[PDB]
């Protein structure tokens, strides 16, 4: 009895009407400018040509909402338009509310999937490296259910937060560190989005806790590199091997998103320079480079994790760090790291399937990554690892793809993971 397409069309339409959420709030919003700069001011983040921008979309429409997918503070509507032509309204949120990302593109299409050929033959593009990995955990070992290239190193983005997340744990276990230990945010703290910290006052104080829960659940820049400011890149580093990675000198140093941002798009000469030097040379550039970030957002472009500006991992290094903050929040009896791991599942989630979700993403220019791991009501896990580089950022695009294949796989999950 799967709703047919005028009953799913209507169910999203009043979805969108009755959701009294921020997500709500602002997609109706959103929705209300493709059917006043105080009033935009408003709406958006402090810190945010709009009047064209929303000009260029109305020419357009008319517009019919046919999907409503909301996600904490990220959301996305599939809007029809004359002549069957379908577009998808993405909204990313602030803490509070506001908008920090309103876009409106040409539809991603996704079909249901059936067989994992389905999977590979979707997301296979010329010019662009994929992996796609997913296994049953069990008490004697991985079950493989798909794999494509999981031995393949690649760039991750921001998976490198569950390393981070892996290393405080570990320390809190060892008494270095506390939940409710203080950290304080300064100019050189201070890192670019994703994320909502960046945007607080300097001086302002926030606790271990919440800095992680920003850190994982918001994918926040700013909270990891406080973290990795309090734990220090050595026992970081040191952590590595045991967190889960197979090699621990593929991501040595252990950057800071700070550090990437600066380094991968500020000064030229410098980052050749990092190009040429060994693990020594590299630390002391760093060193160097600290201070106040000179790069801005509309700096990001062109293609660095070629050059080791980035944190390189296997999918079998994403899976065992997965299955390790599982084993971390199970022996927490506090809670605290499970509240942390479930806050955000990066997908609206069968939760009278699955009674746990991890899901961390990860993006840079040539960049994309999701992963989860879910947990059904019986005890039996699975993991899912999606990757993707490529030379060009437009082969790849803003992930919508690569998380949609991921929603597939998890719907079609009777057919691809528990079969
Ligand atoms: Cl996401």
């Amino acid at each position: 009895s799967v709703p047919t397409p005028a009953e799913a069309a209507l169910a999203a339409q009043t979805a969108l009407a009755a959701d009294d959420s921020p997500m709500g709030d602002a997609a109706r919003w959103a929705m209300g400018l493709l059917t006043r700069p105080e009033d935009v001011a408003a709406r958006f983040i402090p810190t945010f040509n709009f009047a064209e921008t929303v000009r260029e979309w109305r020419s357009k429409g008319p517009f019919t909402v046919r999907a409503y997918h909301p996600v904490a503070h990220k959301g996305w509507v599939v809007l029809s338009a004359p002549a069957g032509v379908r577009y998808i309204l993405s909204l990313t949120l602030d803490s509070s509310g506001l908008i920090r990302i309103l876009t409106l593109k040409p539809e991603t299409v996704i079909p249901d999937m059936v067989t994992w050929n389905d999977v590979e033959e979707t997301l296979h593009t010329p010019g662009v490296q994929h992996s796609v990995y997913a296994v049953r955990l069990t008490p004697d070992g991985h079950e493989v259910l798909h794999a494509s290239a999981p031995e393949r190193p690649m760039p991750t983005g921001s998976a490198y937060k569950l390393y981070l997340m892996r290393a405080l744990v570990a320390e809190i276990e060892k008494g270095t560190v506390g939940w409710d230990e203080i950290l304080t945010l300064t100019p050189e703290l201070r890192s670019l989005p994703t994320g909502d910290m960046q945007d607080l006052p300097d001086g302002t104080r926030v606790t271990v806790r919440e800095t992680a829960h920003k850190m994982i659940a918001l994918s926040d820049n700013t909270g990891a590199d406080l973290v990795a400011d309090r734990l220090g890149r050595e026992v970081v580093e040191r952590s590595l091997a045991a967190a889960g990675h197979h090699d621990p000198s593929l991501m040595r140093p252990f950057l800071t998103s700070h550090e990437v941002f600066e380094l991968g798009w500020g000064d030229p000469e410098r980052r050749a320079e990092w190009v040429r030097q060994d693990e020594a040379g590299r630390r002391e550039l760093l060193e160097k480079m600290a201070g106040v970030m000179t790069v801005r957002g509309s700096d990001l472009g062109a293609t660095v994790h070629q050059l080791g500006i980035d944190w390189h991992m296997d999918a079998f290094d994403v899976v065992r760090v997965l299955e390790g903050l599982l084993q971390d929040s199970g022996r927490d009896t506090s809670g605290t790291v499970e509240e942390i791991l479930t806050a955000y599942p990066g997908l609206l989630i069968d939760e009278e399937r699955w009674r746990r979700v991890y899901f961390k993403a990860g993006s840079s220019p040539g960049v994309m990554m999701f992963c989860w791991l879910l947990q059904d009501h019986a005890g039996i896990s699975y993991v899912l690892v999606l990757r993707q580089s490529a030379d060009e950022q437009r082969l790849i695009g803003d992930g919508l793809f690569l998380r949609g294949i991921g929603a597939k796989i998890i719907e079609a999950e009777a057919k691809l993971l528990s079969s």
